[PDB]
């Protein structure tokens, strides 16, 4: 839930529970945003192109609504605009609580490993947003105390 991965199991706005063993192989794009978010303007569209993309690759987002606009709302824009990504409401808000982020919008990049390393905030640079998911490729362990059996 928090960074490093702690032990975390959500069900997201389908019903169906993703948890760390998820995060085992695939790189992770979590942007907690809601419905009324000016960055949407922004991330939406990209993010579009961006899960859809990276979706036939290895790489996944997933977008977390907090408490602002209300649930329907955020299944209201997933429905509407149809979006490829998974979309959870953090309806307690424990983890976006977790990760530690108050501000919003922000794009967190989940490796490989599950270190959590990225914290994209406001506008993500998609330049360098690309490149680095790129790294996240070219980044082919991230440490496993060079004999990987994990």
């Amino acid at each position: 839930d928090s960074k490093t991965a702690p032990a975390f199991s959500l069900p997201d706005l389908h019903g169906k529970t993703v948890s760390n063993a998820d995060l085992q192989g695939k790189v992770t794009l979590i942007n907690f945003w809601f419905p009324s978010c000016p960055g949407c303007v922004s991330e939406m569209p990209k993010i579009i192109k961006t899960a859809n993309d990276y979706k036939n690759k290895n790489f996944q987002v997933l977008a977390v609504a907090q408490p602002i606009d209300p649930i329907e709302s955020v299944r209201q824009y997933v429905k509407d605009y149809g979006l490829p990504f998974t979309v959870m409401y953090d309806a307690d808000k424990a983890v976006g609580q977790a990760f530690g982020t108050q501000v919003y919008p922000t794009s967190v990049l989940i490796g490989k490993k599950g270190e959590i390393l990225k914290t994209y905030v406001g506008e993500p640079d998609f330049g360098k947003l690309y490149q680095e998911i790129d790294t996240a490729w070219r980044n082919s362990d991230a440490e496993g105390h060079h004999h990987h059996h994990h």
